[PDB]
């Protein structure tokens, strides 16, 4: 059951969040965040840049001194910090669920059973990872003691997406107070408010000063000064692989920080002709269009086997016809706006090119709406892997279908590519099923299922999709700094 | 290819083994064994008593002193041991593969491409293992460092069949010498001969004396003499599921050793409808008669689905009668003799059971050859859970076919047995395969395969099959002792 | 900052409970438990036996039913209501704390601040585990995709004494059901009160029913039963070494079920010549009085080097005469009565022997109340070795002091024991450390501290002090069984 | 025992390998390779440039497809064959230990007893992780089955430094070959000889044609391209801070590829009063002195407390002085020449500059030799923390020796770099150990040792000395994509 939305949440929050305190931004600049749904500003937010991105670095700095709250605290007790945390964002669930919705467009309902649900979930898994990822004792030869510290990274610079906001903050905050680091956090302009409201509650659940300082800004500015940084150890962006590439450049010409990637991808979601053709379908309409198509893993390119292609594109254009695109508040409402007007442009350039490259348009094609960033669930059939349609990423709801013949076939065309976030396959064939799953060059690959994320299982990419994995016990690995220490011994035995 | 055997290979060791050198038993008594496939005295051997086993216990622990050259020796180095006897098995596999078939029964080339590749694999992965099984670094509350070091269990008995000499004594060795333990080993008195050779070859790759101990004699003697012993810290025994029941009572009764158990089963290979029918005939076949059908996790209950029950069962009988049984020496023969007379006794007993019981006997059901113990390859049709033939494991080439309807119903039927060895499933379908595989009671399930094993995956019983796991990581974890280490420190940080 | 305690707590719960319900006996019959304190009765307790045992145990196996909602519930659920139970329990900290001193005899204020706060950390620790003990995927020879699944052992019997009434429950549950388990508890009919009480914020919590049954009663009747019983898959146990081989042979047995043991300890305290003498003075006084000396792991053999063995012993003797024996609910008392009158008069007849011995008796000797099971603290000076009070576990506040001259000889001495629960080591040396703890035959080792358990360390016996590990991930091995699942597949690569 | 080395050793591979076939260089341009000792050609090699890259990574390419022999081989397989690779250049020991010197300088009694030792050991310890670095099942939410592959990184670009050849070689061959990688190395223009025979070698061996490909050349072209490259997976770079920094942007600048880092180091060697005097002085020369200074880890700054200063330098300089420079193949030579004419003018400024800036000049600070790179060893006292040779990587024979008051005041002095490769403490108290092991930020504390390496524990930088670890179980991670493959399943149960 969902609790009723305030439709107009009240926004507490909007300033540059350093030492469990609200500054303006050094230079007293604002930016507007902006209500996709009905293209009006929500609020003006402290506009971060360089100087106050070196402001937040100095305080996690001082955070992370040895002997300091944070550095000394039993490592149980970031869990229960953590936890405290999820408790504080369970019990203002509707808000935040409303605060999210209001301002990256995404359905309340979805807000509220999904993505909070998630960041619960990946919050209250990482909590229980604080005190457990052990370093190890090692029989290394002669008269020797060695052993591994699992220490902290240290200084991390995390730049979040708008797509979705919350679940993405907790990602990154989960792993990294797990494993004892401090972070300076860089949120997306289209969606600062619900992370900053979060801020808040890090403060209430009683994390100590310096060790999450968040930064609201643009990111040729504010993200910008966090990869270039000095004394920043570590960095994770998440966001399109054109700006990838400006971070690790920028790693590389400043202190050789760590770097951790997670950028777009062209995930093929591969039909085989056995499988159960009602679910296929209802889970490659899910794989396209969750999220207002704006998910870094959406199955943008549905390979369907030949034998049932007519069927699965007739019952896919139904469903995507069915699907109730309309304020996000409403309960009714499938689909909600895209994030702002520069997207909505982008997809209307996509959706312009699949006409012309000669894709079958099926339905959809244009606006849904007068007002608002809104989209109509569009399918293109018959398309080929040369078109750009079948190569770039759309970020909208727009499905491609494909048809192949064989396995081999399939196989190869959905590897052609330079990316790999994730890939699927749908089929009642055990052998089919390993085959797939094996050759298939991507991060994650679901059988039978799409987008079935679990805080227990890592996610990324292979080629340009990225690098490093999230999640898991995989996720604190880029968290983590080895030490080695090998002491002398009177005479080591077994 | 295989190379000619040497069908009288000469016997070199039949004496105790103990700090690296040969004695008679202090009685002087001896013992004959027999070649199965003529009924004839091979040699005589000594016959350790626990006057013996006393000896043997007491060099072990000798050789498990702090500061003596194995408890001293680099964890690498052990590797390098393990990996030099490989070495010196592999040169002398022709002779050994020989003897093998000549003290057990089973076909030469089968000892030579099975049973010694298997053995040489088995120790060249627990070289692998020696330095690389790390304790912990563990982040305990407080003003502490907390680490684990793996310490050897200490001086371990371990007990071992006669079904497969060699790969026995090796699944054995591999995981007590990796992580530094010492052994007493009691070998079978149906077949001491190839584990006494080993022994000459363990002298030969350097391992310090007293660190494996071989004492071959009867099990009321000798394997209760160990399994008793006060100071024996961990006792490990593969046989019967009559004879673990004595070792666990031995055990408690003596100095609360830590014991593990591989013991029989009554595993079924369940058939499903849409199974490769070719595949799952020949798949079948190998599973229950593999090894004169003396194998722990025989594939014994034959579950076949009733739409395919006649064909499955018509191929079945016509590739039962099609085996050939011999002398194991020939390269034409299958199936060798059983390992004994009073083996061979209990089968024939076993048959007529069946015949009683109104199983339908579709081939075989009688003695196979005038001398030594040969048994037709023998099929049982129609068989009822409620048969004796369909409860007590025979350890015999006698294969029972059962019918089923359901796969709701064949997993009822399939898990109702006190044992819990290993199961197999043969489907095409995914989803069937995945339903079975988590809901068959059993340490390992196989699917569209059966008797594979490799020395990195583990192995052992559920229910009363047994208890702890061989191979793999897991094998490694009985012959561990942990010490938790935790100091006072200054001041803690992460 | 410690609440005041209702001294005379009401009690609420004192039945079996069973599939979350109340019982009593099958018989009717209930027994008194006391208020060590006093010597006067709080309240009689139904008294199981076989029946009730076979009642709670076919509950349990009930609940681990394949498709149950205890065995489909997500592991990170599992979780969730560990956490619960932890926060219902941090909810009635204040009673249970005066609860547990009203039944054990403790002070009330290291109830409240070390065993309510140990039972918290322990259940959010192992809350923490429930979704992350992976299983493997192998890399096995052949054509084939090879894995693990970690299930749960199933049936679980735990048999927990009286020394940590609640704690030890929550050492039991924490692991138990983190990993999916079900549970027959069987608690100490000294102390049963505060369990039961638990097992109303089990059912509060939400647990399923029959997922833990809990029966008191008396040893040789429930604990019998549970560990003879033919469907209990797994029994742990702590308490005599007695009723160790009891339990392991019943095992033995019965159905082979799978068993771990925590028994007694004589522990040694090694003070080197170079160790800070105040520090080590008062962390020997605790780590031999702590808790009435009711401590499975008491240093009650006090080895001090002989150079400062005379100041040692004055100040030592000093801390013994200065603390406080009285009322536990007076928040002056340092030290409660004794558990029982067994226990009180057999401490009373070991110091008897200690002074009959030729043991120098310098302080303490007798009974410190009129009312009460109370002892005075008592310090024993120039104990040698094969002294009775040097040898048996007293558990009593009975202090050993030896001296000794070199590090070899304590070494030798402090190893030359049956038992191996813990030991400890105060020196200023890196080296000596080192040497000592490798050298020492001991599952905890303790540099310049003692009794420092964490949630995230394993602790548990060599020798005769038990087998298997408690606390930290080891302690979840023990309740895992393994299961591998080996696939055919078309063609396995890298 | 020493085998007498061979002083002219024959050259039989000087050209490119790829295919596991010898190759000129596209350009057919060939460069000179020297013996540092004498300063003569020793041959000419061919001059790998991006052609000849491409070439390389092609063939790679190709051996790393799917259904590849390298593809398909068991993991147990691969570890097979990297001990056979170990016993080849075991066979060649003497040979290589003396090309290694020829090529080099470092003394061929060093380079038999010490480099040629490591590398069988860290092939070795490779071979055993092939079939043992295990993905994971995973206890996902829903009715789902989640696992991970460990699959290869692919195409791995290694870019390995002059100062260690052949074990360079081997820490990357090692874990790359292990976990089924493909790799193109590119060996240092110094020193391309060694590990140009080891290739021929990985032919005897049995490698698969494309599995390993080596390009000598020079870096700004060789390197460069193996940087840039668009089908290059990974690169590792071992050698300056400044060139991590070009490798870094070139990936960022290409296709995203994973990249690991060891670079330089200042590292801190901390001499406590308390510490073993005799030792200290002989283990602080080692630190400094060891491969003619030419590690990247050297103890170059050494800090030595104030009360021990005094008599620390001058039993520092009498060792010093009296460490034999000469002819590497003289039994009697400690120190042989650097490496070639840039470093040896490099080493000779650095010295210029010690002097210049006020540091004491106590012993050598000249050429030690009339042809040659030979260089007096050289030690600098009265060292303050602002001087060039306190803070820039010297990497030759010049000591510098640094007085220190407190332990908290050289913690931060120590920490005071931009370099954190290394560090070492020397002290007899277990206290001073534990503060200064955990407060030091560097991937390796020793504790009273130095330069005490084990293929079984990790090895690398902390802030601009490098990221990743090499060596260990942690040697293999960043040659590892993980896949995680998620299922439907009917009903998930535990
Ligand atoms: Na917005
Ligand atoms: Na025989
Ligand atoms: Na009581
Ligand atoms: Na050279």
């Amino acid at each position: 059951a969902v609790p009723a939305p305030n439709q107009q949440p009240e926004v507490f929050c909007n300033q540059i969040f350093i030492n469990n305190e609200w500054h303006d931004a050094v230079s007293r600049k604002t930016f507007p965040t902006v209500n996709p749904s009905t293209g009006e500003v929500i609020c003006q937010v402290a506009e971060g840049d360089k100087e106050d991105v070196d402001k937040a670095v100095k305080a996690a700095r001082a955070a992370f001194q040895l002997g300091s709250p944070w550095r000394r605290m039993d490592a149980s007790h970031r869990g229960r910090l953590l936890n405290r945390l999820a408790d504080l964002i369970e019990r203002d669930r509707t808000y935040l669920a409303a605060l999210e919705t209001l301002d990256n467009g995404k359905p309340y309902v979805i807000s509220y059973l999904v993505d909070l649900d998630m960041v619960l979930k990946c919050l209250r898994y990482y909590a229980g990872w604080a005190d457990k990822y052990h370093g190890k004792t090692i029989p290394i030869d002669g008269d020797f003691f060695s052993y591994t510290r699992h220490e902290p990274v240290g200084v991390c610079g995390q730049i979040i997406p708008w797509n979705f906001p919350l679940l993405m903050q907790a990602w990154k905050l989960g792993p990294a107070l797990a494993t004892g680091n401090v972070v300076v956090m860089k949120v997306a302009e289209q969606t600062p408010l619900t992370a900053l409201y979060v801020a808040n509650l890090i403060k209430e659940a009683g994390f100590p000063p310096g060790v999450v300082n968040i930064v609201p800004g643009f990111g040729p500015t504010a993200g910008a000064a966090i990869a270039s940084h000095e004394d920043v150890d570590k960095v994770a962006f998440a966001g399109s692989t054109e700006i990838g590439r400006v971070i690790q450049v920028a790693a590389g010409s400043s202190n050789l920080k760590r770097v951790t990637l997670e950028l777009g991808g062209k995930s093929p979601n591969i039909i085989m002709s056995d499988a159960d053709m009602d679910w296929a379908v209802e889970q490659a309409h899910f794989a396209l269009f969750f999220n207002q198509g704006q998910c870094c893993c959406a199955g943008s390119r549905t390979f369907v086997q030949e034998d049932i292609y007519d069927e699965f594109v007739e019952r896919s254009v139904a469903r995507a016809k069915s699907r109730v695109v309309g304020n996000p508040f409403d309960s009714k409402t499938e689909q909600g706006p895209q994030v702002d007007e520069t997207q909505f442009k982008k997809i209307l350039g996509y959706i312009n090119t699949g006409k012309q490259e000669g894709a079958k348009l099926l339905c959809g094609g244009g606006i849904a709406a007068d007002r608002g960033y809104f989209i109509q669930p569009t399918v293109f059939g018959d398309v080929q892997d040369g078109m750009t349609i079948a190569k770039e990423e759309i970020f909208g709801p727009v499905m491609q279908i494909l048809k192949f013949k064989t396995i081999e076939e399939v196989v190869g065309r959905a590897n052609n590519s330079t990316y790999g976030l994730a890939a699927a396959v749908f089929t009642k064939d055990l052998d089919k099923a390993n085959y797939l799953s094996q050759a298939l060059q991507a991060g994650t690959v679901w059988v039978n299922c799409y987008d079935v994320f679990g805080a227990q299982s890592p996610f990324g990419g292979y080629k340009m999709s990225g690098s490093g994995r999230e999640l898991g016990e995989y996720g604190l690995q880029a968290y983590t700094e080895v030490k080695t220490v090998t002491v002398k011994v009177p005479q080591k035995n077994s």
